[PDB]
């Protein structure tokens, strides 16, 4: 039995990622950087649902964190067959100098943070293993405010293309899924019906892409339909 | 449910099939010239517990791919998925010479995709999804191949635009883009040494298989290929 | 050996966007070439303009989509002085239809005479351009967007991009740069006597530059490339449009 | 009386940059990090060729200096027309967890740098102005070694795009000019005759791209012929 790590599973893209890969076969490591309450309701939705899941705190932009995360979900089963990097921030924020804080802020836990998994990830995947890391879809719009947050993830795809060529030999894919707008609780909690029906007119599918459906492409890059796709990121967002 | 994919008598097309077959669909085994593969496919399929026909038509020729469709969709009244994989790939130099093999490799991929994308616009349901195969080496640009790489630039190009134009229809349209793929003929003409170099260019240093794309085809077809629309996605083991 | 006015050949060259690469190049020192295809009244229109600013510059009929017509373009182009520095593709059409298939005369068109049209410029001048040369072809925009009804186009200028790239490899050891330009929506005549004001405003808000490009615009990236300051680009499309 | 402020003008492309700038018309702002000595021969050539310049000292990456810069260098003529941010640093580290100091020090360089010299940018370039950032054609190759300056340069192309969108109204240009490698002394310096001679057989062209031919491209996009030239990366490499 292989074992999946996800960071930032407690919740919408990530406990979607963790659910689907639970029943994929994986044992799921539920990585989570504050409250427990959620990263418990998601390893009890796994275990319910048939599978083995367990939670682990650690921030992701937290080099210490990171160093016991990576030793701690060793420890559970020995081994790190696939790793997900999900967690991350999207604050909204202009190019000027009062946002520095906010640019540093995105920068630190979205890049520094994916530096962080995307190292002990290549350190500890066997041969085989795979890597795939969450981007945006939102870069390729350039929306005024999302500056900082389109400068971590496009340094993330950077780090994604870059290691995939550095594994050369250990036979592990590294890829990133870059998810459009996606309707987990969060996005329709801070919405007005018509603010729905606005962004789901922006894809030609017009509607709401939903977590299942970005985990299914993940799911996919994790199991033996993605054993060749190797430095790519698939935008999986309705044609949006 | 079921699934027309052109140029399912080897290779890629070939997999691309079986594997739909095994997914659960009813495939219309598309081919070109001699019957020969085409049926082997569809016997293979049969085999291995699937249903499958096969039919002659030439992508390019517009009263052909007419009745193709015709006939792909009134064998079980439905044509849910469309696999476009058909296609040819000369080598000749942009000068004016190569004049011949360029009209030709529009026509057979460029003219042709544009004739079974328009046909599965029209006869696809909701729900369903069309899928183009293209290719990586757009990326390299190697001399010689500039004819193919116009070609398959051309079809990449169709797919967002009909990505676009079937809004409202609830149909995905999206391409995989291989890189070299072992299939038979891939081996029949290359020696051992050319092999062993070329699969050291990918960073997984082997040999990707026919199978291997199909894989992602087959994602695409189904559920959870559900979210992905308008994309390429290149299958290349990381070259 | 050769002492002659270093020269260009312009396709497309009677209004629009050709016209104003045609005179750009002309103000710049070369011997413009003024290719059209139908109706010389524009293509000597460009010319006299050419002349009357103290430029030098003759026109040239071929349709760039017929073969033997493409032969003799060069022959004669080349036979002026001798030689064919720079090579400029902008000749193309640019209709609407969905793909469907009824619109596959409309594909059949475009394709012939957009990308074929590409294939023989880039194919002839890869023949006679000289070491040092510059080959520069016209895309479009409009590929970023897959706009409804622009499929063949889209299909036409993608392939011509493929083209231009596969080019430039295979002019190693020529030192020839081959490139495109690709504009956005530009404010040619045919553009504004076409639109109405309010469409015409709705254009121009799409770039944050909130207006309409002109030919002019886009003839000054076609001149970099062609001079001292595009020795080192490339293989390179260059989207000219606003930010569009 | 026009001016152009360019970050790392003490040598190679951020000076070629700023001598052809001067060459146009434009009052030139040599800004440098430490190394006065190499700025003020910059300053020099373009006031020996017959144009105005003057230097001045700042960190790019530290907001009080960048502060300081911009109230300096628009003080000079009360106008600041054009930007050109060429600073940046490009150190070799694989993606390991014992390379995050360099990839600390590279986003911070880069990045945030990047950040603060566009913000401020757009604070202060009048309406007609122009912004250029200086990039990397190696992010089309993805070499092992490169992540970390990928990932930073890889950011700026994200901020470049989003700041075009920001400034619409204002009618300023944001761009990008993405260098393959160049003949600088520092490139030069470390090389053998043969792997320079590899080096050049990498393009077509088959020779070694000069700083002159990158400055070129800046000029054109800081000139009448960029005007509709916006939201772009363009690329200068000689094919490669």
């Amino acid at each position: 039995r292989k074992t999946a790590l996800v960071t930032g599973a407690s919740r919408g893209i990530g406990r979607a990622i963790a659910e689907r890969l639970a029943q994929d076969g994986f044992y799921v490591i539920v990585n989570y950087a504050g409250n427990k309450a959620h990263a418990q309701a998601t390893v009890e939705h796994i275990i319910e649902q048939g599978g083995q899941a367990s939670a682990i705190q650690a921030d992701v932009a937290n080099e210490h964190e990171v160093s016991r995360l990576f030793q701690e979900a060793k420890a559970i089963n020995g081994r790190l067959d696939v790793v997900v990097h999900s967690a991350g921030i999207m604050p909204m924020a202009k190019i000027t100098p009062e946002s520095l804080p906010d640019f540093d802020k995105v920068i630190h836990t979205n890049l520094r943070g994916a530096f962080l998994i995307l190292a002990h990830a290549a350190e500890t995947v066997p041969d085989g293993g795979r890597i795939i890391a969450l981007s945006t879809s939102v870069i390729a719009k350039s929306f005024p405010a999302y500056g900082p947050y389109i400068a971590s993830k496009a340094g993330v795809e950077g780090l994604v293309h870059v290691l995939a060529n550095e594994l050369r030999g250990r036979n592990i894919t590294v890829n990133a899924v870059a998810p459009g707008p996606t309707g987990t609780d969060l996005f329709y909690n801070g919405k007005t019906d018509e603010q729905v029906a606005a962004i789901a007119k922006l894809a030609p599918l017009e509607r709401i892409g939903t977590p299942d459906e970005i985990a299914g492409v993940v799911a996919m890059l994790a199991g033996p339909d993605g054993r060749w796709v190797n430095s790519q990121v698939i935008r999986v967002n309705g044609g949006f």
